[PDB]
């Protein structure tokens, strides 16, 4: 289960993480 705001996005075939709550998004998967 991610955190709250948490999605798991892609980038072409790839993919990335985007928090709806702060805007944030990083390559890795939140702890
Ligand atoms: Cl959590």
């Amino acid at each position: 289960k991610l955190p709250p705001g948490w999605e798991k996005r892609m980038s072409x075939g790839r993919v990335y993480y985007f928090n709806h709550i702060t805007n944030a998004s990083q390559w890795e998967r939140p702890s």
